[PDB]
């Protein structure tokens, strides 16, 4: 049976008890921790492709208040969809299966430049989800992945001190 599995979830939940915060920039900025999932029960003779993107997970924006995160007014129009491929892809089940998947290249901006990078209004909760794409399935059969210990809120600047150090201190 088909399971996606998240690495290194003990250094996610560090930064989610803390409120997780990713810097988005005018040229894109990678993230830490990265997305990182070790996959089994896929077909190892049949192709797939990983795909990534970012749900929003509140109808409200947020602000940092008194060193606390709280509602910080009405959302921003939500921003366009972007999916990132991952560049392994298309590839086989054994290819995905052997050792963990990882997302490194991406980026997250504020800015639709181009560049395959994901578009994020900063003050905003966002939670990763990753799909799995089968190469020439006339059903077109697609799997979702959300991993809530992976929230984050998308920063210009980093707001919390003790994420700044933490991200130091981890990376
Ligand atoms: N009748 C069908 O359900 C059917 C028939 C042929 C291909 C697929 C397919 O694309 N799958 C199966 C499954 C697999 O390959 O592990 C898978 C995992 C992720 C994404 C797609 C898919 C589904």
């Amino acid at each position: 049976e088909l399971r996606v599995g998240l690495e290194e979830s003990e250094l996610w939940l560090r930064f989610k008890e803390l409120t997780n915060e990713m810097i988005v920039t005018k040229n894109g900025r990678r993230m830490f921790p990265v997305l990182k999932v070790n996959v089994s029960g896929l077909d190892p003779n049949a192709m797939y492709s990983f795909l990534l993107d970012f749900v929003a997970a509140d109808n409200h924006r947020w602000k940092y208040v008194n060193g606390e995160w709280v509602p910080g007014g009405k959302p921003e129009p939500q921003a366009p969809s972007c999916v990132y491929i991952h560049p392994d892809s298309p590839n086989f089940g054994a290819h995905w299966m052997k050792a963990p998947v990882s997302f490194s290249k991406v980026k997250l901006t504020n800015k639709l430049n181009g560049g395959g990078q994901i578009m994020l209004n900063s003050l905003h909760k966002y939670e990763p989800r990753i799909h799995i794409v089968r190469v020439g399935d006339p059903q077109r059969m697609i799997t979702s992945h959300c991993f809530p210990e992976t929230q984050f809120i998308a920063v210009t600047a980093y707001q919390n001190e003790e994420i700044t150090a933490l991200k130091i201190k981890y990376n």
